[PDB]
């Protein structure tokens, strides 16, 4: 999480919703080890796209109502905020040129 917004449901109305530009939101808990793969990807990505994604992690053990909230399928569940509307999301796992072909197709 070098670099990873560490969202909660109650910031989440603020950082998120009230937001302004791209904020990558990953919805995760501890025991979902798929998350804890993409984990490295998702800061290698915050990395590269520095000022142009805000990477975000969001943990649903501690933060349960953001599931039902977004309708959450099952976690990794990646929702691409771009100023509070949901521009696209990805229930599951990626690679990392996926996840910069999905995020770059945003973006735009």
């Amino acid at each position: 999480s070098d670099k990873i917004i560490h969202l909660t449901d109650d910031s989440f109305d603020t950082d998120v919703l009230k937001a302004d530009g791209a904020i990558l939101v990953d919805f995760w808990a501890e025991w979902c080890g798929p998350c804890k793969m993409i984990a490295p990807i998702l800061d290698e990505i915050a990395d590269e796209y520095q000022g142009k994604l805000t990477v975000a992690k969001l943990n649903i053990d501690q933060n349960p109502g953001t599931a039902p909230k977004y309708g959450i399928r099952g976690i990794p569940t990646l929702l691409l905020f771009k100023n509070g509307e949901v521009a696209a999301t990805k229930v599951g796992a990626l690679s990392k040129g996926q996840l910069k072909e999905f995020l770059d197709a945003n973006l735009a």
